[PDB]
């Protein structure tokens, strides 16, 4: 096979959805195999705290790794950390937007029919925020 090198094919078994995306390969809901690379694969797949990355070396029962912990260790910033709020735009029905836009200084006669004025209200005042 190979020697004097650390090349392995890795696969990410995910059970999220068919739209979680990734680096840019339209990662679907399932397992994707990785080509035999030095180590970038592992770090690239592990760098993303969403999917899983496991190395499978068919021909080496050495190691085992006695490291169970990893997520924890010197906590500095977290704040709850469990489930995304997702409670911001929801509070905006239809009559609020139209009443808030005008009261906010954003008239709407031609545009902002109903689907535009309800979507308009987005928390991104600055340059390019992602809330």
């Amino acid at each position: 096979g190979s020697h004097m090198d650390k090349t392995f094919c890795v696969v990410v078994q995910n059970r999220i959805k068919e739209g979680y995306r990734r680096a840019g390969f339209s990662f679907h809901l399932g397992d994707n195999s990785l080509a035999a690379v030095s180590e970038s694969q592992l770090a690239q797949l592990k760098a993303d705290p969403r999917l899983v990355v496991q190395i499978t070396e068919t021909g080496s029962q050495e190691g085992g790794e006695g490291l169970s912990k990893e997520p924890a260790g010197s906590d500095e910033q977290k704040q709850l950390r469990a489930d995304p709020p997702s409670t911001d735009l929801n509070t905006f029905t239809v009559e609020q937007l139209k009443a808030q836009l005008t009261e906010r200084g954003i008239t709407f006669k031609q545009s902002a029919t109903k689907a535009e004025l309800i979507a308009l209200f987005a928390p991104a005042d600055g340059e390019k925020s992602e809330a």
